[PDB]
C-alpha cells in the first residue's frame, strides 16, 4: 500500500526497484521502509529481481534466457490482461537492466521504463529494442500477489 | 490433508518436519489451482529463497541437471499424464556432482543411472526446477 514519497534518491530509484514498484502499483518508499534496500545479490539483476519478488510477495513464472530476435514469439505466447518483468543483457552494461510490459484484452503489447520515464507501444517496441542494445532478454511473468 | 507433496517435499528441504513448518505459515490452500503458485508461496512464507526455472520437458532434465552447481538443493515440480495438478519432489547435487531425487511422500530415493527409469516410470511430461539460495530453519 503507497507511502507518501519523492520517488528518493542515490539507488533505491535502480531498474529493478523501480520495476518492482511500477508493477506492484506501489511505490519505492513503500518498497524500502518494508523489505530494505536490497545490494546486488550473487552479481545478477535476474537473481537479485527474483529474490526482490520473493520479499514482496510476487508469485511468478520465469521464461529463460533467449536472443532478443524471438522476442516477439514469446510476446505472442503471453495471456491477454498478464504484467510481466523483462530483464535484458545489454552491449554496454555488465549487469542486467529491467523494464515492465503489459499485454491488454486485444493482444497489444506496452512496454514502460520507469527509471527512465519511457513508454513504447506495439510499432515502436521493434526500434526501441534495437535502439537500446538489447541482446538477450528474460521474462517474469506474475501470477498473483 | 497436510501429507501432499509441497508440504512434505517444503519440511524435507528445511531439514524439519510438516507439523512444525505448519504452526509457522498455517495451512494455506490451492493459490491459483497451480501446485507451482503455491509452492512459491509456501516458500515465500518460509523464508527459502529460489531461482526459478521455466517450464520445460522432461527429456530436457539430464542438461538441467548438467548446468547445475555442485551442492545445490532443489524442488522439482512435475507435469503428470494422471494427475490434474502438480507433483513436487526433492532433489540434491552433491559435492561429487552427482544427482539424487527424493520422493517424500512415497519415501523414494533416486540416484544417476535410475533418474530416466523413474520420470519414465512416474509419466512425468514437462518440469520446473527451485532452486534453494537460502534457508531459514
Ligand atoms: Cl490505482
Ligand atoms: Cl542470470
Amino acid at each position: 500500500a503507497p507511502d507518501t514519497i519523492i520517488n528518493t534518491s542515490k539507488e533505491e530509484n535502480n531498474s529493478y526497484y523501480c520495476a518492482t514498484a511500477h508493477l506492484l502499483r506501489t511505490d519505492v518508499c513503500s518498497l524500502v521502509n518494508r523489505v530494505g534496500i536490497e545490494p546486488l545479490k550473487s552479481g545478477s539483476i535476474l537473481s537479485t529481481l527474483e529474490e526482490l519478488w520473493q520479499a514482496v510477495g510476487i508469485i511468478y513464472r520465469l521464461y529463460e534466457w533467449q536472443h532478443v530476435s524471438d522476442i516477439d514469439t514469446n510476446f505472442k505466447k503471453l495471456p491477454n490482461n498478464s504484467d510481466f518483468g523483462l530483464v535484458f543483457s545489454v552491449l554496454d552494461c555488465d549487469i542486467g537492466y529491467v523494464i515492465t510490459g503489459k499485454k491488454d484484452s486485444k493482444g497489444n503489447i506496452e512496454l514502460y521504463d520507469p527509471k527512465n520515464s519511457l513508454l513504447i507501444e506495439n510499432d515502436d517496441i521493434k526500434k526501441y529494442l534495437y535502439d537500446e542494445n538489447f541482446h538477450r532478454f528474460c521474462i517474469m511473468l506474475i501470477i498473483s500477489k
